[PDB]
């Protein structure tokens, strides 16, 4: 078998405040610009457990839990939840971090796959991972199945494809 | 039964140049970037057939089938595929326009959740949707299992919110 | 005689919402901001004219006819309304979309002037244009007196350019 | 008669370096990038003059007269040649400050108009404008002609305007 | 006495990578834009420290150890090294993470001054701070001589404030 | 001895208006905003004084004297008030042009330290400087000291490096 790492390894933080510039809605964070930061992040964090540079193949997700205001305090958590060949399932949280009455509520959760690469461009191999505390090894768990889905919307969106190309 | 407006309604163009502040790797574009623009178009079409202000209540999907490369023209295309109750299935395409050689080749392919909102921020009762062309209705009639998947989505996705919680 | 294409052929659309960092006074867009997505929808409506890379050669006008606040939806359309030899005139048209009551407003209107150019840089013979509907036969026909103008303006230009040198 | 400022007073100054985000183009600074950067110290003086907030009303030129490439220096200067009842032309240079060999070739010139708003948003009266050095007096001798040019201008954007309007 | 947090309270991480944008010179990262996502995650640990509104008082120091190049993933580690009544003394650590052969040497080092401000903008008491690590109390421990020459700078600062006053 | 520049040969001036991208706290510009352009405009003049390219070795202070607003007009004045053999000390000067009662109020201050390299990176000789006006040899006449007070800095940074080095 493959060399291993923990998801601890790879675990990425990122802290930011959201400026009037990230907004779109008064005073309301855009979800563009929230999309750009967990992309950056979980890019980060497949980085660092690929040894490698990495490219966003799909964002299998993006559920919005929460609004976000101006000046709010975002932190973001990265992980490799899942390893395929060359690929990595990187499951990314955003909690709001209340400086003022220390509650950090889950304002968002993110899915994203990535794939390494070469220094010529072709996929590469990502080692194994395992996860150490509860929280990793409870999207360690959770993630043979949503590979599942990602297979059968993989499906379905190459008929997509297929329909478009002749129209 | 309530308004319906035809997807050709809200369809919505958006042309831009790919410009180095729009990549990480060399000449290439960001995925984050791309998932901004996406959101932003996404939001325009919902607007317009919404008659009304909406947020990204999820990103159900991006599918980056290609990489895109600075000085590239990207052409977004945006409709909304499915109407629920105050909820649109925002559909965008993403293709790169090559005036050199006349393809028009998919780059990408997204799909994405709004919620209309009203003055004071409540879900508000969007119009009904049907189709016009081919491909309007390509995306018409496979809709409903899209739906469907985001049914059981939502419903693993709050399992793990519900577990984030007590840790 | 060249070839020519219908300034159908080239006309583009653009969509995009006016964000808090578009805005230098109070919700209300700056016009260096416009001038700079103007030029981003008339450049490429020239490269799919000239089927060639192009650059700016001068704004001729751009008209600021309407407050632009944020939020506003703007449509940008650019078009070819006239073809040099290696020149090509492009009129956009910035439209605020008030989705809410269905007007689509003029807010600006400006021409600009681009020149195709090759792999190498040097200018490069661009096709003819011909108008189709109403508003593209308008912006044709009313194109000849532009070009005489700008003749005029592009002598004077040059008178200053030469004053300036010589001080 | 009504107060006068020296063209001195207002006399605005604005060194900026093209960085890699400035460009479209392999190492060339965008077009719309350096209009955005005219229009801001164009208002910058036109503030100055007017001792009050302004618009853009109109860009009546710019010329691009040289390519610019990233790294490049750029000096812009702006002043006020030509004080209207409300409204001000702002005309700018802008120079490439070649500092290994003390070059400052003109790269482009554009002449703007700007209204000078109350505290509640009406065209409020500017003072006059007198010359002191030989520049200045340039602009300020040639601007009535350019004045000119614009009202007849207005008047074919007028028709233009009202065209599209039933359309 | 007051309340007391450890430094690992307010301690806060930020991973980013360099992109085009962040550049001025071919590949090497800007200063200025290095020295903005300092004084980003400094006010983050100072907010979280204080538990309050921080404004940045003073930039004490950033020295610019190593270049960074475009690609590069940026650590940056903010902490709390001294607390006065209402202000804080943030250092914060940039390394660059290479995660092609796992070092991750020193890149930059900055010390700054923040003060903690009310709801209503007047400098708020901030609690104590004690290290826990040997990094930690390596920074605190001499903080009290950097305190001290910030004294001295700010006798002097205020010299030159004075002098500029009447000129 | 060396070739000597007049400080008001290298002199450079740049203005800026706040925008609400350029701001974190309501209407209040943010630190890192002011710090970039403090490094843009200075690194501009050491580019003049040099005659070539430079890098930011060191903010040797910035002090925050007074709040910046949104729409505030900010006036960069940035000198060489030191050449040492390959290095400059620029400082520079922000100012509040205040167009409406023709104040000009000092709101910040800041030190820099650049390196002049070579076309190849190595750092490259400086001419000498000497002052003209009052302010000129102000800062002229106490940089001896702020020199000194930056080798007792180095050499305590120069410990704290070597301390982490080994943890």
């Amino acid at each position: 078998d493959r060399p291993m790492k923990s998801m601890s390894e790879s675990k990425c933080y990122k802290n930011r405040q959201v400026f009037p510039q990230d907004t779109a809605h008064h005073h309301t964070m855009f979800g563009g610009t929230l999309m750009a930061n967990i992309d950056e992040i979980a890019a980060i964090t497949a980085m660092k457990h690929a040894g490698a540079q990495v490219v966003t193949a799909s964002t299998d997700s993006v559920d919005f839990l929460k609004p976000i205001k101006t000046g709010d305090i975002l932190q973001y958590v990265a992980m490799v939840s899942y390893a395929g060949t060359s690929s990595m399932e990187v499951v990314v949280q955003i909690r709001i971090d209340d400086v003022f009455n220390n509650k950090h509520d889950l304002a968002a959760l993110s899915y994203l796959t990535f794939v390494a690469l070469d220094d010529e461009g072709k996929p590469k191999h990502v080692p194994g991972v395992y996860p150490e505390d509860d929280v990793e090894k409870w999207f360690y768990d959770t993630a043979p199945q949503r590979v599942e889905r990602r297979k059968a919307r993989r499906i379905e969106s190459k008929q997509t494809i297929e329909y478009l190309a002749q129209a």
